[PDB]
Formats: C-alpha cells, structure tokens, sequence
C-alpha cells in the first residue's frame, strides 16, 4: 500500500538525450534512430526574440552549423529539415539506445513524466499534467528546452511533450514531438498569458477512490447528486465540468470500493463546502488533481 | 522557475534490476559485479515467516534453487552466503551494466529515490525521505521487495535502500545494503509498529528557502530568533531539534536569499503557532519536509549527471 507521486522510470529516455548547438546557443535534443528532435528557437539570435521568419533563418543554416555531442562522441549532421517548431536534425548513426517509441499528442488533465535535461544530461524526473490552460507546472531552468515528456506504459516509451519555454507566471509551454504547441502558444517572445487554470476534477475523483482504496473514508457521506448540479457547484470553486465520459472513466474504481461516481461527487462537494479541518487524505492538506484514473489503478490494484 | 519532488534519474540502476525466485517467492535482486543481492526472506516459507532460522534454511539450500532472470536471460548462480538480513547470490557473469557504486547508509532526514520493481522489471520512481522513526512512507505493492533506494553524488550510484515489509500502518521497512536494518524492525511475520514520528525541521527550513528563491514570499517576517528559544518551540510541535550542523548547512541558502537560518526560524514558530491562513506555500498547505537542503540547491542550480 501507501500513494506516491510517482514518474516513470527515466533510463530509456536517458539513452536518448543530446546537446544541441547552433551559434552561441545550446539547449537538449531528443535522438531517435538517426532522427535529432529539438525546439526550432534554438537557430534564433538576439536580433530574432520577437519574429523569427524560421523558414528564413533555417534557409541560411547549413548541416555543418549544428553541433550534436552524444556523450563525449560528436554526431555528424547530414541534413535539416523543420516541422512545425521542431528542427528535425538527420545524423550518421542510428542511436544504438533507441527504445520501442512512438509519438502522442495528449488532452488536458492526461499526466506524464519529464525528464529534465541540461546540457546533454539528465538531471532529475518528475511528474507533471498537462493543465486545462494547456500549460504545465514544471521545474525548469535555462538550459532546459528539448527536455521531453513521456509515458511508458509496457516497454514501449510514449513521447508527448518537449519543453520550449516559460511563460511570465512561471508554468511552461511546449509541443508534442510533432512540433505542434499545445494550447494557444507560439515560439516567440511577444507577450503572451496563460488562460486562468482550472482543476482537473475527474482526477481529484480519481484520487479520492485511491484514498479509499487505502483504507481512507472519513469524508465520505450519505448523499449523491446529478452530474449537473455537481457541475454548478464545481464550476464555482473553479473545477472543470465533469462529462459523462469521465463519469464512464471512473466506473472500474467505483464497482472496485462500491462508490457510485455520482455518490463520490457528493462527497467532493462537501469537501469543497468544508475544507479538511485539520485532516488530511493521504498526507495531503489540499485536494490532488495530478493522478488520473489509469494512474490510481496502476498504482493501486 | 518550478519546484517540482523530483527523483535522480534511474537508468544506471535500471540496468542491475534482476528477477530472483527461490520456491513459490519471486522478488527483485540487484545485480552488480559477479553478486545478486536480495533480502534473505526470500528463503522462507509461510510456516518459517514466524520465527525463522535463517542460518538452517540456507544450509538446506542448494545454488540450483535459486533462479535468478536478468531480461530473458538466466543467470547460473555459482555460490550463496547471507550478511546480515540479505543474501548475496555470487553469479558467474559479471553485469556489464555494472555502474561505479558503493553502499552508503543513510541518516534520518536524507532523501533518496527509490526504484519500485516487479518480477525484475522497473516499474516507477520517487523521491522518499528516511523519517525520524527510521521508516519510509512508500508505495509498495506484493512483489516489490528487493527494490532499491538511492542516490547519485556524480557518476557514482550510492545504494542506501533495499526494500524489505510493510508495517500494519501502510509505512515502510527496509536495510542498507550490507542487510542492516534501519530502525528496531526484524524480518520476521510477527507484531510490529512504527514509533511515533518526527517533522523534520531543517528540511522544512530548505523547503522554505525553495519557496522564496521562487518568488513565495507572503510566510517573511521582520523577526529573528534564538536556536535555543526555536528548539523549546520545536519540540513542542513535534519538530526534530535543529543544531548548529544544520545552521551551517543552509549558510548557502541564507546567503543567497538574504534571509538568515534564524530569520527563516522566526517564519517558521509563526506558521507552527498560527497556521497558513487560507494560504499555500508552493501549493502546498502542510510544511514540506522531504527536501534536503542539499536537493534545494540541486534543483535551484541544475546539477546533472550524464
Ligand atoms: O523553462 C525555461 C527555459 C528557458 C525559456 O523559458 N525559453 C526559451 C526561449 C524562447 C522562447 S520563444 C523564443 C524565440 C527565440 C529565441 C528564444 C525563444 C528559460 C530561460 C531563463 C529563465 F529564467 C527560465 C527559463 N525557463
Ligand atoms: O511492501 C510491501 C511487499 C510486500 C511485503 O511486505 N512482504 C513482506 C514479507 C515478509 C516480511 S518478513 C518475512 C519473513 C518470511 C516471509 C515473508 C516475510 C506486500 C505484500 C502484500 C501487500 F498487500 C502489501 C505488501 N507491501
Ligand atoms: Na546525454
Ligand atoms: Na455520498
Ligand atoms: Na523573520
């Protein structure tokens, strides 16, 4: 027993960190087969921070103006191409590491973990959910673009996120390993803002069942409500609607403690209404919106 | 900016995971050099799990009954002898993946990342604090144990952690790698309990500093404090003492952030006799205790390991 915030275990996305130079700057790659994946910013100058034409920028590169170091080994370039805002290096040699992969482009409250890179090198993982305001609550620093995002769900490693860049409030923006951003973001430094972030309420559901599962039921209570009237009462504390899909999501976890969801939203309203007064669920003070369903039954069971 | 719990990166420790069954038990073995080390109750049965002689039932032991699997691969394991509460399988392949490593034992209040493992295989990673009461709050589920913890100073592994029970409470048990066990706990299936546990002060200071350093700045107050007259508080409040050791260990932090370790006290006995007042610290609405000053720095800086 016991609930943790846990990552997925990093190695196969450590076997395929790079650096990345172009000019003076230096930021991670991601090296797939004989395919380097990093943020197309990284071509940009001083000059370019506000509008980059990247089409124009790219044009003037050629293969030889891309550092790649793999280690302490340095990788040949031997072409460059761009999709979306992704650079795209080709190189001489399959990366001998290359796990099962594939690319997935993933929707607000889905969580995955992140390794964060400088330089080439791993430094720590974590985990993180992509936010309603398409946004993430990283831990980032300069140096830290091409870090990834990922599942790993059997032996075959998920890609979903690449970090590009800090908003003012401090959260991230990056794309998926197609170069799309998500949510309403562009890669440059004209001022933009995050949407005002919301909780992701078919997640704090999610953790209330793994609460139960571990032994936790004090708030529970004797009440159900419809799904709209939970949605009036939680469009008010600033939750996201839950959908019927969600409801659907939740039902394995519901027939497994004998908690209908709509019996569960009962008690999240009271939850909402009270506070805790004191107590916690599993060691947490404030209610957690970082687990999804998947997650609280792998870890659980 | 972010300040996220955040674990080493696991790959030079996913590379020793292996599979060990001794029986009808399978649980996790690590591999390094030419030895496998799992946790001795691995050899024990239900009628032995209550008051077992480990010395009698590995002298019944032949090699050929214990199957170690790292992948798909058996390893042919050539020698068996036990040390303390693990067991040590010598192999005769030596692991290629073997990392530069040694083994560490830990202090309560340190952290570390633990590996979750089943039938060998890796399966998630965290960031765990050793508690006061010498237990760790874990996510473990029947499979687990022979799961490491630990910590990477460089390209050094330093194991400190092999996973050994659950206590009735849903904490965790467990030894250092040469199988002593952290705490006054036995490997045997009889009544256990954890002793009441400590918040560990000089992490929540770390914590703190975290938070200014990301711009969390509300709990600041003109005040300052004496370590004396902030360990009479402390020890009220269930907090461990903070000694001089720990004001030096911050020095960097207080430096940095203009705020002194007894300043950052003062914060502190304000939050432990007033609470939060509807407000979070790092979004969080409990004090943080499983950030070592150590990994404040870590993360605030961007240290890697390649
Ligand atoms: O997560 C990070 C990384 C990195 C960053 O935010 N952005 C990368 C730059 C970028 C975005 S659009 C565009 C167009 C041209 C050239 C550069 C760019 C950073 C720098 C300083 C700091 F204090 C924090 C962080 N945090
Ligand atoms: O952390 C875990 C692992 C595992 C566990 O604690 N095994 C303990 C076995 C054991 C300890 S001493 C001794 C002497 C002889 C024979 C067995 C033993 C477990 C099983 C089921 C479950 F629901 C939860 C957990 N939690
Ligand atoms: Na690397
Ligand atoms: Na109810
Ligand atoms: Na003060």
């Amino acid at each position: 027993s016991g609930f943790r915030k846990m990552a997925f275990p990093s190695g196969k996305v450590e076997g395929c960190m790079v650096q990345v130079t172009c000019g003076t700057t230096t930021l991670n790659g991601l090296w797939l087969d004989d395919v380097v994946y990093c943020p197309r910013h990284v071509i940009c100058t001083s000059e370019d921070m506000l509008n980059p034409n990247y089409e124009d920028l790219l044009i003037r590169k050629s293969n030889h103006n891309f550092l790649v170091q793999a280690g302490n080994v340095q990788l040949r370039v031997i072409g460059h191409s761009m999709q979306n805002c992704v650079l795209k290096l080709k190189v001489d040699t399959a990366n001998p590491k290359t796990p099962k992969y594939k690319f997935v482009r993933i929707q607000p409250g889905q969580t995955f973990s992140v390794l964060a890179c400088y330089n080439g090198s791993p430094s720590g993982v974590y985990q993180c959910a992509m936010r309603p305001n398409f946004t993430i609550k990283g831990s980032f620093l300069n140096g830290s673009c091409g870090s990834v995002g990922f599942n790993i769900d059997y032996d075959c490693v998920s890609f979903c996120y690449m970090h590009h860049m800090e908003l003012p409030t401090g959260v991230h923006a990056g794309t998926d390993l197609e170069g799309n951003f998500y949510g309403p973001f562009v890669d440059r430094q004209t001022a933009q803002a995050a949407g005002t972030d919301t909780t992701i309420t078919v997640n704090v559901l999610a953790w209330l069942y793994a609460a139960v599962i571990n032994g936790d039921r004090w708030f529970l209570n004797r009440f159900t409500t419809t799904l709209n009237d939970f949605n009036l009462v939680a469009m008010k504390y600033n939750y996201e609607p839950l959908t019927q899909d969600h409801v659907d999501i939740l039902g394995p976890l519901s027939a497994q403690t004998g908690i209908a969801v709509l019996d569960m939203c009962a008690s999240l309203k009271e939850l909402l209404q009270n506070g805790m007064n004191g107590r916690t669920i599993l060691g947490s003070a404030l209610l957690e919106d970082e687990f999804t369903p998947f997650d609280v039954v792998r870890q659980c069971s």
